[PDB]
């Protein structure tokens, strides 16, 4: 039997699903550690490897990938998981190694596909504590080409009266994604500071692995693919409007939990943002 993961219910996701709103033609990129093609519960419309070493980019050595990807998009049928987004084309963009790490120059690549292949939404599930002007260039760029840009703030919690959240999140023409669990409270985990935008589920969340698989895994690479699926749910409904619109939409209609330096504006919901 197919299982809804809290966080897809938590988001409002189905309210959508039931209208007929699922991502139909929304191209959506997952820019991390490649995505298990042969997986029963995701289709995988296309992609490109920039990983050196590992040139197929529909084989994920990782399980990340899968896993962010299942979030967003794992199928509507008998089996697995559902994603919030499971009408979408999934694009498969590797920049990431087996290990789970990867050079800037390949993620910046990977944006610069993106944008060449016209991808609606892009989710980087991935960061770093130091940013670059090739890596602000590129999202930049994505979000000037109508693009809408998601990442995940990153796990480091706290630290004095500093902001933890990572790049590319820090850069403001990126959505920064932050984790709760499923009471809303922040995970301790969760990046802070001014750059946090939303908040999204982030623990024990169950997606696709490789293989056939299922499993939980707990980070704000969790969280913000539950925001790149929401945009993928907006855009099927409105297909006019622009990435801004996109955004303030996600960020005017969350549900407000605690201070934003530790929720940003709180957990987003997709049927408000879908007026
Ligand atoms: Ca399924």
């Amino acid at each position: 039997a197919q299982s809804v993961p809290y966080g897809v219910s938590q988001i409002k996701a189905p309210a959508l699903h039931s209208q007929g709103y699922t991502g139909s033609n929304v191209k959506v990129a997952v820019i991390d550690s490649g995505i298990d093609s042969s997986h029963p519960d995701l289709k995988v419309a296309g992609g490109a490897s920039f990983v050196p070493s590992e040139t197929n980019p529909f084989q994920d050595n990782n399980s990340h990938g899968t896993h962010v990807a299942g979030t967003v998009a794992a199928l509507d049928n008998s089996i697995g998981v559902l994603g919030v987004a499971p009408s979408a084309s999934l694009y498969a963009v590797k920049v990431l190694g087996a290990d789970g790490s990867g050079q800037y120059s390949w993620i910046i690549n990977g944006i610069e596909w993106a944008i060449a292949n016209n991808m609606d939404v892009i989710n980087m599930s991935l960061g770093g504590p130091s940013g670059s002007a090739a890596l602000k260039a590129a999202v930049d760029k994505a979000v000037a080409s109508g693009v809408v840009v998601v990442a995940a703030a990153g796990n480091e919690g706290t630290s004095g009266s500093s902001s933890t959240v990572g790049y590319p999140a820090k850069y403001p023409s990126v959505i920064a994604v932050g984790a709760v669990d499923s009471s809303n409270q922040r995970a301790s985990f969760s990046s802070v500071g001014p750059e946090l935008d939303v908040m999204a589920p982030g623990v024990s969340i169950c997606s696709t692995l490789p293989g056939n698989k299922y499993g939980a895994k707990s980070g704000t690479s969790m969280a913000s693919p539950h925001v790149a699926g929401a945009a993928a749910l907006i855009l099927s409904k409105h297909p006019n409007w622009t990435n801004t619109q996109v955004r303030s939409s996600l960020e005017n209609t969350t549900t407000k939990l605690g201070d934003s330096f530790y929720y940003g504006k709180g957990l987003i919901n997709v049927q408000a943002a879908a007026q």
